[PDB]
């Protein structure tokens, strides 16, 4: 036997969790107390719950494991609905742990601070944005519930929800067992793999298109081998940008329809054997298509199913399929913008892409990139990376900075490059004030165009997309980092070199960008939509 | 523009409805008044709501069309839940029409007679046993709703629910248009047909097994042609007994595993190309198997889907698949000898009697059977089709079904087989024959017992029933009854029943307790294994 | 420990159940086996499930206790929805026990005979017509579930639902404990009783109107004492006809608005202190009011609440209130149609009322009366009785005959008088064929007018209300009873005398009644509606 809170933390750690992010409240104090005193999982606090969710999500994307977000009842949990809905959409297994009233509280005739219409209102809301839930209000059942919920998060790669009455944190329970098993029919898998391979082999111009699930289930290496053995080109989706960064043979590029490279777009759209491997069928990934794409003519492996030839194979895990394909195969690109003119001219999005890329070509091992939504994301699309995480489908802003924070918190010393615009920084960039206590020194390039540019690009006439010029670099000092505003390419270049040479605190390079000055990609992308 | 009730009755007739069965109640009197006056559909009344449902259901089964059951709010509707769940389970499109309180009633601080906990309670209940429902409380929208709902009933071949406030019965509305269109992807259909056909051709011993949907969608003639072009034997499921009764080449037989003909069973379970066409995967159809059949290795077309090779093709209508297959293909013993002596009557003697008449020239009658040894015996009868609750297995279906079918059979007589247990539930409906202008022949297997249950658990006393003199009670209901105890009397009684028209003919056959068809005996043991 | 089925039967018996009615099916065989071999509760089978429900309901109304109805999965249970919905409406605590597939059945890839869309479909349907439900699929929990469900049936006086997987019938469990307790605030009760008494004392013409709950909770004797101590007249509702039959001072009559006695109607409608004690606020009870009745000006005690003076007292049990009123009070009629002319003239409804009433006045102790819906009920309204049960609010037909059967099954030798019309007899009158095996000999007076008269009375023009003339008396013999058709008052009188003098089998007096010939009450009642 052991305390329930302790059994839970150990169960998470046993399943790969590397840390726990959170913000306490009276309902969660007992649980945080156990998390801090046991130190089973490193405890990192943030300033506002959205960042807690985003960071757990990034830690999960970074290591392809479970992310852990702990909050208090109501004020905490409801403040994380947006980040969780986003993790659900982009299939990131974030474990939401919320404190709640004790099992005997609420029967005094009084309404309790933080509750919704009913004490169960919060549970009801999270049912909508998670794949499994459990209220750990029965010691006898807790272990099975925990294994069931965490088991679901790992299999479905989506968020789960655990509610812990505060009087149960220290209740004695048996250790948590293994995840329930999800049966897989060997004959179905065999047949599916046989039909998929045959479809790829009969195609004249086959294309392997990789997306999120490839990372979620840790299949990047195996999938590079599959492309290798099949002898076909690999292209990522917009959502899947950054996949196979460590592959001996990198993908040919990223498919962005009318907004991406013309040859990749033609290769993808004219393919008679397009294998959408673990892809989200989103507008962001396919609405930008120049020529209407017939999804029914593709091979689609997603959500533990495989569809092709107008029919679906149920209960087929991506990992199982990849292994099955490999077993049947015997052993055995778009240019990056470069050459930045570090002079006295104004900074444009692509100049930032060039600066980054030039240091790498010059010898700097690339950095994993965390990106927020805005032109910063369409610009990162042309950056050299060691992986990339961004809200490519949910597209909610605020992800960038806390994602870089969460990822670096578990990166074992490797720095994370963060790209975010002024609108997004206003929302959550402030979380950087926590870098000192957390012990990380991310490099953040803030695209300051004093505007919600993407929206102006969408509806140029409106005035509400105008924003003041916040002196983000001047405020960096107050949050404990080094901030520098840059207006010229030479200042940009120099600032970037200083940032990389300076560790110990966050480096905010505030890049002044004129309104109307965008990356090549964004413009066309918007019009495509 | 026209009255809602009238627009509904026309929409029902436009879709093949042939009659409306029902029992009235104050909340429905208006609706019934219109029906009676407009005569858009013959209005047949019965004694108890369960029969209303079964008859409407039998009528839909007989003509492969919609069935219409009209009842009153609460006391009427709720009393039909069992028949509707059964029609749902057995894919019969029964259209339930219920009278309801006026759109303004129930706002005087008072509860209304017949209502459930809430006025919407009945609606919530029916959502569980219907594929679509609609409360016709908006004249502007009634037409389109009638269309959506009746269309779902037709496409999915299951029951639907229509709730009519009594102050809406005579409300002006536009006429009802066509059902919405469920467009089928031609490319998917093509891929599906090609794969199914390839599988059938690569099999060395293919078998086409037909079940309910074949009749529901009126595909019997096309399936018989399909089998011919494919050159494959046709077998029915237990539920499908009676299918292709009027085909040039009838099915080889009916599969019932350990309880059926050993040859048919062998053919079915050894097949490397078992095509389950419109089949319900029920314990009644397959838990009888000699050896567990691996259903994932069959070709299964059911509920607008087609599964084979461990994958499924969604949105593929059974009729669409049959036609697709036919476009890819170029054209190309019953028990007898009743010994009419003084020996007691056993179930099989009854099949022999029925079959000898057919062999001597009698055109076979369609059979309506209830659940009990009557059904298992009917498995051995020559028929012009047969309807029974072979999956839901709910008793009481027998007599009402026979009645419902004969009401729409344009003169053809229906033979009904039923046990004493089931007759006690709905056999009494025969008292409506005169008024309905029908005279069905009813063979009542009377063993003073719930014999099928005794077979499951012989040690129990509660299966011993009293002896009711059903034949003696026939007269009071307007029919001719005769109780038979010997095989000779059985034979005489049957000839007289066929020779006598104008009144329903009831032949009450006394079967000794503990005497049951081998089929029933083996079926029960077969099912027991599943516990 | 003991077998679950056995624990359940004992729990029912401990709570007053006197019998179990049912029809088996393979899913329920194991349970019926236990019921028959243990004989904890006498087992009575019927022919069709509707009668099972109606009979359980009557047994419950008869002894003011729990009624027990046992059926098989699907074909059995769904066939009882109407009788159960009726018991729910008229507040009769019928315990529905249904057999179901074993906990491990249904996982073989096969659909199971009797199931609805899903295995849980039946459970879902019964939730709509019961106050509590439980699937006894966990031996550990079974005892608590049983006590919770049966506890709810007794407190709320409505049907409950128990589903028993067949593989659980013989599972070992601990004996069932007591019902969970439903707290009652002493101060609230005290205040409520004080305000009610004061309202009755300040009224100039107070009227105590009794309805169903008075019988359901066994308050007839105590309520007669209350009227006695308060010094006020007692009138029943239409639904409550038959209440206080054993009261030293019988009620003044039954309130049926424009369809009842004029003086009772005036007394009720002009009352400044109308106490609706345990009444159903139905159209059948109040829509017949001559003068619109302001329910808000009344005192209403129903469903564990009391409303008066535009306000409601929650959680006030009727029994508690009656006891409270009694504690604050120190110690201390409409004529019956009679004189039947037993001559050669045709039989009319009221003649039947007179025949019955004359035997009683002549010395025959009245019989409890079971009535179906139709003119038979409006006629029984003018009969002398030892109590009366009828679907006075739900108004569903088919209740009559099986109700008389169920009641007599638990009447300990007392005969039950049943009144039913031809339409209703066609539905369930056939259940009489079971009287011999069950050992009862009810007297049944069938009003044969070859018609659904009530409906013709409602819409005279229609032809579909015409019915053939079934020779019910001629068919009685086949069901093992004595049947006699009567056309003249002299035949009626004589038939009734023969019936009472003949015990050993059911006596069916088929009274031929001309169409259009009704009781006085029905005509006006219909027009009132
Ligand atoms: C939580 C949330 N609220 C609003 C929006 C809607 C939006 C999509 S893009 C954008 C403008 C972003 O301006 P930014 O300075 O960050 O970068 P840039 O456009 O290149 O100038 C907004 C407000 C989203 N996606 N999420
Ligand atoms: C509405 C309903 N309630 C109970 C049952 C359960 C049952 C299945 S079989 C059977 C006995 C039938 O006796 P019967 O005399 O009719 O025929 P036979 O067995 O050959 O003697 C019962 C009670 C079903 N299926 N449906
Ligand atoms: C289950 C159910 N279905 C229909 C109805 C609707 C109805 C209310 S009254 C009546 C006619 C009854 O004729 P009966 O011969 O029984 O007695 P009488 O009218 O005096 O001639 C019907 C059909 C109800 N209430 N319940
Ligand atoms: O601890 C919290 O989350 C709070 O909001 C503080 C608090 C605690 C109890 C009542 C009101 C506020
Ligand atoms: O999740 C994303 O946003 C991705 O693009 C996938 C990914 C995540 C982390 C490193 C590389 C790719
Ligand atoms: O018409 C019906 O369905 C009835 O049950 C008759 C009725 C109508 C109004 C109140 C009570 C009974
Ligand atoms: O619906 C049934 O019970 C069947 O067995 C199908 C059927 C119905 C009518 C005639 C032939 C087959
Ligand atoms: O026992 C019952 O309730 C039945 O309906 C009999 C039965 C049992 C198993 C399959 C089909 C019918
Ligand atoms: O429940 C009813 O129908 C009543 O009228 C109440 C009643 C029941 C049994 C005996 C006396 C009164
Ligand atoms: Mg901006
Ligand atoms: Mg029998
Ligand atoms: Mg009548």
């Amino acid at each position: 036997h052991m305390k329930l809170a302790e059994a839970l933390l150990r169960a998470l750690k046993d399943r790969g969790a590397q840390a726990m992010f959170g913000i306490p409240g009276d309902f969660a104090l007992p649980f945080f107390k156990v998390a801090e005193e046991t130190q089973i999982l490193p405890l990192h606090t943030l300033s506002h719950e959205p960042a807690v969710g985003f960071a757990a999500d990034a830690a999960a994307r970074y290591s392809s494991t479970l992310g852990v977000a702990a909050v208090t009842y109501g004020a905490g949990a409801f403040n994380m609905v947006n980040a969780v809905a986003g993790a659900y959409a982009e299939k990131s297994p974030v474990v939401v742990i919320s404190g709640a009233p004790g099992t005997t509280e609420g029967n005094a005739g009084l309404l309790l601070h933080h509750q919704g219409r009913t004490l169960d209102t919060q549970f009801q809301v999270f049912k909508e944005i998670t794949v499994a839930q459990a209220r750990l209000d029965d010691p006898a059942k807790a272990p099975a519930e925990i294994a069931r919920v965490l088991g679901a998060a790992r299999a479905q790669s989506r968020p789960v929800y655990l509610e812990i009455p505060r009087n149960m944190v220290n209740a004695e329970v048996e250790p948590v067992g293994d995840d329930p098993a999800w049966p897989v029919d060997r004959d179905a898998l065999a047949a599916c793999a046989d039909e998929v391979l045959a479809a790829m082999r009969s195609a004249t111009s086959p294309v392997l298109m990789v997306c999120v699930e490839v990372r979620r289930y840790g299949l990047e290496a195996k999938v590079a081998e599959l492309a290798q053995r099949l002898g076909v080109p690999v292209v990522t989706t917009f959502m899947g940008r950054g996949l196979l960064a460590d592959a001996p043979t990198p993908p040919l590029g990223t498919y962005i329809g009318v907004a991406g490279d013309a040859e990749i777009t033609r290769l993808v759209e004219e393919s008679d054997g397009l294998f959408l491997l673990g892809a989200i069928l989103s507008d962001t990934n396919f609405a930008v298509s120049q020529r209407k794409i017939d999804l029914r003519k593709t091979i689609h492996a997603f959500d533990r199913a495989v569809t092709l030839g107008y029919h679906t194979y149920a209960d087929i895990p991506l990992a199982g399929l990849v292994d099955a394909l490999l077993e049947r195969l015997p052993p055995s690109p778009h240019a990056y913008p470069t050459g930045l003119q570090a002079d006295g001219e104004p900074i444009a999005p692509m100049d930032i892409a060039r600066a980054v890329n030039d240091r790498v070509r010059a010898g700097q091992e690339p950095l994993l990139i965390a990106a927020d939504m805005g032109d910063c994301l369409f610009t990162a699309m042309d950056m050299i990376d060691a992986g990339l995480m961004a809200p490519g489908y949910y597209a909610g802003m605020g992800f960038g900075v806390p994602a870089g924070i969460g990822a670096q918190c578990v990166s074992g010393g490797k720095r994370i490059l963060t790209v975010v615009g002024d609108g997004a920084f206003q929302m959550t960039g402030w979380e950087l004030g926590n870098c000192r206590r957390l012990g990380i020194d991310p490099i953040v390039i803030l695209f300051n165009n004093a505007s919600w540019e993407m929206l102006r690009t969408f509806q140029p006439e409106s005035a509400f997309n105008d924003l003041d010029d916040w002196r983000f670099a001047d405020m960096a000092a107050g949050m404990g980092g080094d901030g520098v505003r840059v207006r010229t390419r030479a200042e940009l270049k120099a600032a970037l070199d200083k940032a990389f040479a300076t560790r110990g605190r966050f480096q905010l390079i505030e890049a002044m960008i004129p309104r109307g000055v965008l990356s090549d990609t964004l413009a066309r992308f918007v019009q495509g939509q």
